[PDB]
């Protein structure tokens, strides 16, 4: 992997490996949103971030913040086969106080075109007392070193679905799973649930039926909060409608919300 | 005209005015240019900026600087007819140290449709040395009481036309309008030469049988420098083509220094 000529976005291939692929030979939406998760760690440690798993600047550091995901966004026009080559592009940018944005374009590294593309939205929190923030002039000023300065987005379209508003599932919920945890695996190495976790969580309560007819065309995933070690999460589904659905995760002890978003699925 | 209910936009609504439009009685593209300004001139005194003919903010006139326009981008589905009521939104972003940017979606007040769409590049100069600059950080934060935060563009496509780096025309140029000359109907309260007026003068070396048997869907211009009130002007075309293309150019009658380059984009009717 490596930083581009103008040094504003990173690059990475990576050899979809046996394990990473599901019944029809092709990569799970898990496995792109790893790879995701990698090129962006890899992209940070270039550009001088903190190298201790929760990718920092140094005006971060002093007053003790971090960045939390509130939205990944993953569209899918072809999942990469065993042992092909896919070569993703990333890129973050500032939106003023709010928060960060991470975009990415996957490419098929044989044919040149587009097979998927994806954003994220990033708020700060304090570590300590994981109270939300604003960013920070220091901040804003950190990212305006490596980020392009004019608009580049992976969803440019005017009220495209990446935006979209996603309403909570009223109970009953049409499908679930329940009584979830996490193992040491679903861990980073800071030993907090992965965020790609929340999302096999959230297609556990999809039919069988349905993954075996159709294909993941867009996630749409809200974080609200986190799931600890100990915690345990039901994971409910209800058809909005092509197939598209409704999801919640919620601990399984009180209910409070945990996660919500919806998927599109495409009949093969 | 009023800014929206969240502050972050403003929309004014006109009658197209009998001197206003073209043969085919719909608004000139120099009328959608002036009411693109207006509207702009609009949006800036409602959220505090200067009413002197500069759009300036606390910090630019503590440090005598200016916006000066880089690029003007304008595409034209339908042109309002005379009578018409078009209502314009216009906002503003901030695009790091590199310069601000205006951008419009003009609307059918009947039918509610958009009917043309604009974006504009902003550079900071000094007012007395002319010098372009980078914008500062206390102009940053100024433009973030009045501006969008996340992205809200009114080109978003990938390689969309408004991006479009443009080439400079090669003599000879197949068509040609010499010594235009501004007069002080083409100045502004400042003294300086409306941009508009640069668009009415690339558009002098079209041919007569293009504007009669086609439409301007697209019209990109760069600006170099400023044509003064005692200069003169050569307006240079090139057909560069159902659709015709032109490349252009102005230069001062003189010495043939570069004033502005672009490009337009024409529909057979
Ligand atoms: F995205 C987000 F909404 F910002 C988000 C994601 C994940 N956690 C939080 N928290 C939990 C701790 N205290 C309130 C904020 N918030
Ligand atoms: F857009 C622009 F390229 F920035 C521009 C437009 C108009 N004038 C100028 N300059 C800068 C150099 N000194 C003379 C005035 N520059």
């Amino acid at each position: 992997g490596s930083l581009t000529e103008d040094g504003l976005s990173y690059k990475e291939k990576f050899v979809v490996r046996s394990y990473e692929v599901g019944s029809n030979k092709t990569a799970t939406v898990e496995t792109i949103a790893n790879l995701l998760q990698e090129v962006g760690c890899n992209h940070a440690q270039s550009v001088g971030f903190s190298t201790d798993g929760f990718a920092t600047t140094t005006t971060m550091r002093k007053l003790h913040l971090i960045w939390v995901t509130a939205r990944m966004h993953i569209e899918i026009y072809k999942y990469p086969a065993w042992g092909d080559v896919v070569e993703i592009e990333t890129w973050c940018q500032s939106e003023g106080r709010i928060g960060t944005r991470r975009d990415w374009i996957l490419k098929d590294s044989v044919t040149g075109e587009v097979t998927g593309r994806a954003t994220s939205k990033w708020v700060m929190m304090n570590q300590d007392t994981r109270r939300l923030q604003k960013v920070s002039d220091d901040v804003r000023d950190e990212y305006l070193v490596f980020c392009p300065q004019e608009p580049r987005l992976a969803f440019p379209e005017e009220n495209n679905r990446s935006l979209k508003k996603i309403p909570k599932l009223e109970d009953p919920a049409q499908y679930s799973m329940i009584g979830l945890k996490p193992r040491r695996a679903d861990l980073d190495m800071n030993q907090h649930v992965n965020n790609v976790t929340y999302i096999g969580w959230v297609l556990e309560s999809i039919p069988q039926e349905i993954v075996d007819t159709h294909e993941l065309q867009v996630i749409t995933l809200d974080y609200r909060r986190e799931c600890q070690q100990d915690d345990v999460v039901d994971s409910l589904t209800t058809t909005t409608s092509d197939s598209q659905f409704l999801h919640l995760l919620r601990l399984s002890g009180d209910g409070q919300e945990i996660n919500r978003g919806t998927t599109l699925w495409r009949k093969k």
